[PDB]
């Protein structure tokens, strides 16, 4: 059991992920969401043991909680824009595929990596291709997941 | 938002979804592992002043968490086995060509309705149509669902 487990969010919130490449500005609405919901159930967040200003970091996000808000019309009005300019259409098995792909052929190879991702015509290869290449950094595991493509890659 | 808020879940239980039609025990244990969370983060069950004899509503709510138990190693491993008796390997895009699929062919058109599902084979298609049709009546808008595929088989007539 976590020493302290993961704080709650809404439970109807999107399901929005790393690899869709939505902007930043969605996460910093969405976690103002996440605070307002934990404002209502009365989350308090647990001191931590380590961290020598354990006190210090629990009041700060306890603060956070404390003084979150819902989101007004005009952030309501910006989520909704945010949430269209990400790869809405791409699921976990299009990305496990166009990974696979990758490790395959090369990053090079579009036509085939098209072929072999199910979801997706060349056309939405290219252009999810061109951003993936551009900020993959953001993605977690992708130090691996570089790795092991560039094993295939050079493998070949 | 609600009047009374979702009450809250573990951010990492399994994303099963009802179309991938698991057995319902594993529902149950998923529920204890829920009110066990709710244990652990020191969740408090508010009162629904709208419910008449909400007082006692809440008071039975509350003692369902402050009861609440980790899964033991039985029900540890009878969960693991359970996440297996599902259509993991369906997902939301599969479902939905699925619907409209048979929409647009028919039920029994299973060459065309598997065509349409990009990750699926036309065996894949058969075995989850089987269990589709013993009971989809467990999904949420089905009725809705179920209306436009009766729709869609009798402009087909
Ligand atoms: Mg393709
Ligand atoms: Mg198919």
């Amino acid at each position: 059991e976590p020493k302290v487990p993961k704080a709650p969010r809404p439970p109807k919130q999107p399901n929005v992920q790393d690899f869709q490449f939505f902007p930043p500005r969605l996460f910093e609405l969405l976690e103002k969401e996440i605070l307002y919901y934990r404002k209502t159930i009365g989350y308090k967040v647990p001191r931590n043991p380590d961290l020598p200003n354990s006190a210090q970091v629990q009041k700060e996000e306890q603060l956070k909680i404390d003084e979150a808000e819902p989101l007004n019309d005009e952030e309501l009005e910006e989520k909704e824009k945010l949430l269209t300019q990400g790869f809405t259409n791409w699921n976990k098995r299009d990305f496990n595929q166009f990974i696979k792909a990758n490790e395959k052929w090369g990053r090079d190879d579009i036509e085939n990596i098209a072929r072999e991702v199910e979801g997706k015509t060349p056309e939405e290869v290219i252009e999810y291709s061109a951003v993936f290449w551009e900020r993959c950094n953001e993605l977690q595991d992708i130090e691996k997941t570089m790795a092991q493509i560039e094993r295939g890659e050079a493998r070949i």
